[PDB]
């Protein structure tokens, strides 16, 4: 599993950075998403999938605030079954493992 870019660089004034996570595995991935800080940046989506050898886009938006050095935290497992959507069945699963991208907003 992986994130391109694996890190994020943003204007601390207000911006907006897409990245690619991508599963080069041989099974469904499931995800959910916690940021260090949840006051200027918003995360979309904060739950999700990416198929084997797949891709899920993962925004960051950032809203005006000061400069400062934070982390998207990205939990992931094995997806279950037949699961249809991530934050359900992330209710019955324990992560299996974790990806951190940095985020830096920057003056």
């Amino acid at each position: 599993l992986t994130a391109d870019p694996p890190a994020c660089t943003v204007p601390a004034a207000g911006v907006s950075s897409t990245h690619k996570l991508v599963n080069g595995g041989a099974e469904k991935i499931v995800f959910k998403i916690k940021s260090s800080n949840n006051n200027e940046y918003r995360i979309a989506p904060v739950f999700g999938f990416v198929d084997p050898s797949g891709s899920k886009d993962v925004v960051i938006t950032r809203t005006a605030g000061a400069p400062k050095e934070d982390k998207l935290v990205v939990h992931f497992a094995s997806a279950p079954a037949d699961a249809t959507d991530a934050q359900a069945a992330f209710v019955a699963v324990a992560p299996a493992g974790t990806v951190t991208i940095p985020m830096s907003a920057t003056a």
